């Protein structure tokens, strides 16, 4: 019926209103690959990828462009497409940039499929649209900016914020949390994120002090692939350890959950394998008893969380707002899925040319 | 005197193979390689190459490496510190896959350059005597007739073992190939077999128990490479050793596989394991877990690396880059012999490389 | 190309400015074996061994001298030499004094290889020299001397000290830590060392009390070979248990890490097997996620920690300062590797004669 | 109160009628340290140590001579003396040559204590003398000599022999076992010993072939300290894996038995820690359900096995026959304890002089 007829990618470097400072360096702009998936039915699927660093941006575009011949003239059947890519790349390594590229095609193909059936992605997945609580995602901003941004988020109606920590001293971590807490009050979430910057003993010492201060979760305290080390950290805490943005495919999530690395999970729509990977991830989170949040890609994560049995929070970090129309809205701090077929992404074509690499 | 990296040059080539590498999951008909030149303030140039597996990833890998150049040019030629830096710089994007392979290619060129700085073969720089290492001639999913011809030819060349790739539609076809080779080479000869991830766990148990009755030397990647639990289940049903490791991206994946008991043999890939720096760490693990450790591809550097490996087992002879690298590595009586050259011993065939440029 | 041509050893008993009092007895002098490895390239490798007690000093020298014929005329290839000694001693027992002797040969051979290549050992290992934070290592000194020494170390720039505890009463342990803490303030490390003197229940009781006071780590609470007992102790603590100075070879480290005996490790350059053993130990500590410190042998440990992914602290205990030129220096508490080939050891040939046994 | 009044040691290098060829090299002579423990009761305890290689011989004697100051004038209480040595050596490392030296003192002290009470050692331990089945211990002798020695062993009355294997080819291992089996018949033991020479997959392969041939046990297939690896080999076999000659102290035995490394044990009276360590090893083998044999030191092992609840075999390898009187006899292949106080060791004083080092 519906065949894939073309793939077009555009690499952009988009500035951010606030740089994403982390304990391991600053992401000052967002390197994105914008994807269009043309089909024989007249509709075009849209998705985008986040390359994290300009150093990988051109590499990821080139890879996608060389993948185009693998998918042109195949049926628009994302689950069957994913299994084909999984096999074709099983020698090179179906991980990293390659898996990220495969997820970008998956997310565009699902967008295309909802458009074919003139229906929002959440409904094509068999679920009712529902609002999801969102937290406003901040960075390693220093006490002054961290507190201003938390006040502005609370004014916009958000009920929780995330700040990135891992300053040179534990006292600086605690100063930021304490200052946010005094400005937003007790009935407010403060999630904190170390971006893999602590070894396991440091993470136990810092995390127990944060837990005494009162935080909502402690995210990626150590090396993201060290599932055992996260389990050891989690074993010393009442507060939940959060991880998942760096799981490449549901199989990595299965490994982490099988050994108890974390009491929360937050897969990333790209790295987990797109919609197809998210659905599988969501089935694991349910059976392991893990409340499941999103990481980035807030446009598509609104739909996916609505179909997730243990949906927890949506991360509001609008990486692509400069090139995507704001059809996703926030009422009372909850993300509200737009009444649009597919994901609801509409390119801001006038702005894209400003940021092309 | 301090030695600095002063340039990084890459060349993407798509190189002929006398025999296409047929596998159960598809055919590698040419070798897409990225050749790496690491210029230094000592004047010497470090050489290495990467294998992209599919032409689909070739240009992307070269592009990534060219964009990584800015991270390493004007840094000290200290491969262990360079590796720590790349690990940190890529911890958000994902220090795995193509990025990790790119980092390993830098690492292998940097260690080559450091051996050249000290005018000494890499094995001796690593603190070990050069020793010959037994090598098996590595074949593919060749069908009975060609599989048998290549095994006879390898036996005449002095090899004492061959590897064939299996996973034909029927187990009887796998068996027909292994049996035909055995009849042509005799009883005092290794036959390693390679499934390239093509079986589920119950099929792998069934096929491997039948192959075990034929006395093959090991059974390589029976199922999905990341499925360490499943490999353990397959190994639990076998006396023959399960072999894996060519797809471990970094020694951290090796550590996870060995921790669960996935395999009684290991064969890291000098590229995917993370280069010389990653190989040294992999060898330390294999030693403590009691795992005989073989190589995967990259025979030029693997001869050096195995000589430094306490549990060194076999060298895979698959000469992917022979069309563009001078044959300074030799084989005597089936054993790889390290050349008396500084660093790794790689000398480009500069007049051949231009024939294959992408 | 380069062969070992000779081995010379000298047994000394050297005075210590401060006796090393421990919970299990006093090391009042340092019995050392000083090692010279001659090569066909004109350079001489240097190392030394610490015998812990004069009772073992002459035995260790004799053993090394009887090992000379095994290594003379072998290539200067420390990794292959270690394999040869491992095999040759596999029936006698490649542990204990024999293993310590093998490590002494290894450290001198690596010094000699760096000298053949005219490069500091850290650079021959492929790493940049970097300063390494050091703690000043004290002993079971009693409240008065313990505090004085802690004050003096703080004045010299050290950011942490180690004291040895295990007085008859736990109150005496706590009185020393409290006194040191008042003199150095809260932004200062206090590591404490029991030297195997407690059983597991006593160690749980004392360690929880020291944890409440605030210490940096608790080292060797019980019998060094009792990895399961250390695991039980560590399971009851937030503060990290530290061990490793008694691991004979990385295979013993592997056993202890595999069962979770400690959250920190500190291998001893001699007992772990010299440079070759150290390299293997550091690969394990990295995969197990263990910050790795040194025990004694500060001259060579400065190089080794600079090549160690999880390098933590250097122990500053200058056992050999009376016979080795102070080319290793300390700036702001950090050990600074000297710009010398190999390890940087230069014998004080006038002083050695004063201490020969 | 009987006190120790002297400690005398003599290093000898004694001839072997048949060199002990092994897969890892040849022990052509026996380097022994002969021990005399004089007491204030006038009786003298006798024991001896085996240094395995002449390279360790003078070092072991030197260490014993320097330990003498720790034990002279102490009461003749072997269990209290062992505890003192354990503590005094806890920093240097109570293993290796130091532990072997401590065991030699322990074995002389117990022989001394038997003499004080004019009673054989077995009776002082509270057990009846009973004959213990012995196997004649051979080496890596090749097909011709291995079979000749097996014939001669059978004619002397032994009902089992041990041969050492680990020839370059598995077919050579099997050719030896097959020729011995033809010469001795089916109702006869053939123990085989690899002396650590195989990796784990090679050991699985050779052992399953030997198991098909029919052998009594498979001894030290891989590295002696690799307890996990021995467990993996044992998991693939019906035939029992045998080890223990290299355990230094019952604490190492405990670690191996705890993980299931072997279904048989054979501690070495020296390395296990003398009579004191043997008694503790016997208590462990009993609870773990492990039949327990001896390694070497046949003179004292005859007494110790008589007191061992799970006593299995005595290794007959008469390393010291050139310097000790043949008071131990063999009836029907069973070792028969002599009716003599203590261990029953009487030096051949006119012979020791020929072999002094
Ligand atoms: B951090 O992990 O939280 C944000 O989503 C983010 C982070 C790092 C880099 C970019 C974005
Ligand atoms: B196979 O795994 O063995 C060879 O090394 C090879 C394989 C697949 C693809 C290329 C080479
Ligand atoms: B103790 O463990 O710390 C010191 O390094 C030391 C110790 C005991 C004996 C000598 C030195
Ligand atoms: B072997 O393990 O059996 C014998 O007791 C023996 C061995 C090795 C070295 C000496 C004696
Ligand atoms: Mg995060
Ligand atoms: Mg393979
Ligand atoms: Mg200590
Ligand atoms: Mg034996």
């Amino acid at each position: 019926e519906v065949l894939i007829t073309g793939l077009r990618t555009r690499a952009v470097n988009v500035p951010l209103a606030y740089p994403v400072h982390t304990a391991v360096g600053t992401v000052g702009t967002a390197p994105l690959v914008l994807i269009d998936l043309a089909t024989s039915a007249g509709v075009v699927g849209h998705s985008y990828l986040f390359a994290y660093t300009p150093v990988a941006l051109k590499s990821l575009k080139q890879l996608l462009d060389d993948m185009a011949a693998m998918i042109v003239n195949e049926p628009l059947a994302p689950v069957s497409l994913e299994a084909m890519l999984a096999k074709r790349f099983c020698l090179a390594g179906y991980t990293g940039l390659i898996r990220m590229a495969a997820a970008g095609i998956d997310m565009a193909a699902w967008d295309a499929l909802g458009k074919v059936h003139e229906t929002p992605l959440v409904k094509l997945l068999g679920a009712n649209a529902r609002p999801v609580q969102a937290y406003d995602s901040h960075s390693l901003d220093g006490v002054k900016l961290a507190t201003e941004r938390a006040v502005t988020a609370a004014e916009l109606g958000f009920r929780a914020v995330k700040t990135k920590i891992g300053y040179p001293a534990l006292d600086q971590d605690l100063a930021v949390v304490r200052s946010i807490r005094q400005a937003v009050g007790d009935d407010f979430g403060i999630m904190v994120d170390y971006n893999q910057s602590l070894d396991v003993p440091a993470a136990i010492k810092r995390s127990q002090a944060l837990q005494q201060e009162g935080v909502t979760w402690i995210e990626e305290p150590t090396l993201q692939h060290d599932y055992e080390g996260h389990q050891r950290i989690q074993s010393k805490l009442n507060v939940p350890v959060q991880m998942g943005e760096n799981w490449l495919g549901p199989e990595e999530m299965f490994k982490a959950l099988s050994i108890g690395a974390c009491r929360l999970a937050m897969p990333d729509a790209m790295k987990i394998g797109g919609v197809t990977g998210w659905i599988r991830a969501s089935a694991l989170a349910q059976q392991f008893g893990i409340p499941m949040s999103s990481h980035l890609f807030q446009e598509i994560s609104a739909h996916l969380l609505a179909a997730t049995p243990t949906a927890h929070w949506l991360e509001r970090l609008d990486l692509a707002g400069s090139v995507i129309e704001p059809t996703l809205t926030f009422e009372g701090g909850n993300a509200v899925i737009p009444d649009l077929p597919g994901v609801g992404i509409i390119w801001r074509e006038k702005e894209i040319g400003k940021y092309l690499v």
